[PDB]
């Protein structure tokens, strides 16, 4: 077998379920009988067919239809290979989901892709579109030549008992077969040829994270274009892990990003990139005892400038769904405080309150003790800052260590170690800037208001809103969620963000995961649109700067899943059609994250007043990809030219097979042109 180039072919039109034959190429007696060595393709899938192989070498023969070697895409963006020779002797498989996409602003999108067998680190590595995807490891090393009877080399299926099988239809645009194994560096390099939208985090900037989720994105009235979203450092878990809250601004209308910075933070476990195990049994595994931050809300008060993100504050070890039902605080003097229990008392004895300039106060004496916080809530005993050894975490095996290092970090009331602990439930936080993210205030836990009753009260991820016109012109207002007395809430502030009020917009006690996002109408009234526990999208009005809300009504024609996704639903500030219009984006598929579409809803004054003033006519809808590409959460932007800018996850956030994966959350931008089908 020759050094280098064994096999190459370009432009090649394959007719669904015909495949091609590439057993007449000179160097296919090398391609049947190769030891190791590389595989790089550029494809254009026109087929719907679930599994599509791109290039195989196998036995055709009766009775060996698992004696093959296949590298395949399939409907869903997945791409993986399978090194087959019968079960009993080997089944060697790597994959990964979301890897590939198959349409881009209406058109089929070549992808590029490469394996790599390379015998001498007895190790396998796929890539596509300049990422390296997967690695497998096997001190049993194998390849072609241990595959018994290999009689073809076919291009767009695997030939199986003389059949077609995992039929792929498009184009393979260029395919190389090396006998060496190239460099990671030569095929991120090769197959980073084609790439669609852009990054604003990603694994290895400075945030020191591998996975990104809950994307927010806003222009502000500068035209800077503002952006955050969940860091989340073991695996994409939710909360009872470690995640900070990232940020990022654009000042060329998202063209570039800045250096990503972490806002909202916490040190007790150590920030760092780490490989999240995608196996049956690891994937499931998530970090128990650090605090976290959670779910970003951005916001601008236009009229003062000031920028605010919210974030759902998670005391060590506690996410949503083990908060434990209480506010959080204790009333004392007709005023609320952060109530703390000292590490040596009673399991559920917190005998203690943070009040007035963080100094902390004995309950039961009213008497001030050596202890105070500041406005980081880092605890202080006798001025002296407190500190606890930072924590580290690394697999052995299936288990998740984590460990003391010697590394001090400053004691923190949310920290597992600390001697003053704060009530295991949720807390609502944010600062602000008014510099543009140059520099954040000191941290405001905003949930006083929480109710004792609830369980969690957290926030819609995406963005908050500002009424521009009416009575209640200048009122700012975020979205909530909740078990307890009620589901969807808002917290709203008349005093440009000094103060908030909350505010319950039903009496459903079941805590679904009502995530919504507000829109304001033409005279200043507010519609509310919401994921629910049901297979429909909920729109509520409110008629008075959001103090009251109707009944959910379904959002008719807009299909869902049962259990939902975040939506992100914008005002534009131009008309459309002539008519004042607002943008929704969400995945339309009703069973799995996918399919996501943007649509553009035309108001509509019909003629009534109050809650029956305006209808919306959803008019138009815009498939960003194919039906089953995944889309999960998401966040539109108004930029300053024409443009619809979108943040959002491109895989199945939900499924249990795609947890864990990195660079999954994408930036696109689209013009109205194209929104509307006019293109
Ligand atoms: C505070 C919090 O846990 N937010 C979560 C919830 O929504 C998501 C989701 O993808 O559906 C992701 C969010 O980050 O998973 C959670 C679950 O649904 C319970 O609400």
């Amino acid at each position: 077998i020759p050094e280098g180039i064994l096999m190459e072919k370009n432009n090649v039109d394959i007719a669904e379920g015909q495949g091609y034959s590439l057993d007449q190429e000179a160097g296919a007696k090398y391609v049947k009988a190769m030891t190791q060595g590389t595989i790089i393709l550029s494809y254009k899938s026109t087929s719907e067919n679930g599994i599509q192989s791109l290039f195989s070498v196998g036995n055709s023969t009766a009775g060996n239809q698992d004696r093959h070697f296949h590298i395949y895409i399939t409907n869903s963006g997945g791409i993986g290979i399978e090194l087959r020779n019968t079960d009993g002797v080997f089944n060697y498989t790597l994959d990964r989901p979301a890897s590939v996409r198959a349409l881009y602003k209406g058109e089929r999108v070549f992808n590029t892709v490469a394996l790599k067998a390379d015998a001498a680190n007895k190790q396998c590595r796929l890539f596509a579109n300049g990422e390296l995807l997967a690695t497998l490891d096997k001190d049993a090393f194998k390849f072609i030549s241990d595959i018994t009877g290999v009689d073809n080399v076919t291009l767009g299926g695997t030939k199986r008992q003389g059949k077609i099988a995992y039929p792929f239809g498009g184009t393979i645009g260029d395919i190389k077969v090396y006998s060496n194994a190239l460099s990671d560096e030569e095929l991120i390099q090769a197959t980073g040829v084609t790439t669609y939208g852009e990054n604003i985090f990603y694994a290895g900037d400075v945030t020191e994270s591998n996975y990104f989720r809950i994307p927010s994105l806003l222009t502000l009235s500068t035209g800077t274009v503002i952006s955050a979203a969940d860091a989340r450092y073991g695996g994409t878990h939710d909360s009872k892990s470690k995640i900070n809250i990232a940020f990022a601004k654009s000042t060329d209308g998202g063209n570039t990003w800045s250096e990503p910075t972490l806002p909202l933070k916490f040190d007790d476990y150590i920030a760092k990139n780490i490989d999240w195990p995608r196996d049956s049994v690891g994937k499931n595994v998530q970090i128990q005892g650090s605090a976290s931050y959670i779910d970003p809300v951005l916001l601008e008060d236009k009229l003062t400038k000031r920028i605010f993100l919210f974030a759902d504050l998670m005391p060590a070890g506690i996410g949503s769904s083990n908060a434990s039902v209480g506010s959080g605080f204790k009333e004392v003097n007709g005023k609320k405080y952060l109530k703390l229990r000292w590490h040596k008392d009673a399991g559920r004895a917190y005998d203690y309150t943070i009040r007035e300039k963080g100094v902390i106060y004995n309950d039961a004496t009213n008497q001030p003790t050596e202890f105070r916080v500041d406005g980081e809530y880092n605890l202080y005993q006798h001025d002296t800052n407190l500190t606890c050894k930072q924590y580290d975490y690394n697999f052995s095996g299936n288990n998740l260590i984590e460990s003391k290092t010697d590394v001090d970090v400053n004691m923190n009331i949310f920290y597992k170690n600390s001697v003053f602990k704060a009530f295991p439930t949720n807390y609502l936080a944010m600062r602000y800037s008014d510099d543009e993210g140059a520099s954040w205030s000191d941290l405001d836990i905003v949930s006083s208001f929480k109710p004792e009753v609830s369980k969690f009260l957290v926030v819609g991820p995406g963005i908050g809103k500002q009424i521009s016109t009416g009575e209640n012109a200048g009122r700012l207002l975020v979205p909530l969620y909740s078990k307890s007395s009620a589901e969807l809430g808002f917290m709203y502030s008349d005093d440009h963000g000094d103060n908030w009020t909350y505010v319950e917009a039903d009496n459903l006690t079941g805590g679904a995961t009502a995530e919504a996002q507000i829109v304001e109408m033409p005279d200043g009234s507010l519609k509310t649109y919401l994921r629910t526990g049901s297979n429909c999208i909920a729109e509520v009005t409110s008629i008075d700067g959001g103090e009251t809300w109707s009944d959910r009504v379904p959002l008719q024609g807009i299909s869902t899943t049962s259990y939902g996704t975040q939506l992100s639903v914008i005002n534009y500030s131009q008309p459309i059609d002539g008519k004042p219009a607002i943008i929704l984006s969400s995945p339309n598929a009703t069973n799995g994250r996918k399919n996501g579409k943007i649509w553009i809803g035309l108001v509509n004054d019909t003629g009534n007043t109050g809650i029956d003033k305006y209808s919306v006519e959803w008019k138009y809808s815009y498939a960003v990809d194919t039906p089953q590409m995944g889309y999960s959460y998401s966040c539109l932007a108004e930029l300053p030219d024409g443009q619809v800018g979108l943040l959002y996850e491109k895989y199945d956030s939900w499924s249990r097979n795609e947890l864990h994966l990195k660079d999954i959350l994408k930036f696109e931008k689209y013009s109205i042109s194209e929104l509307t089908g006019q293109a």
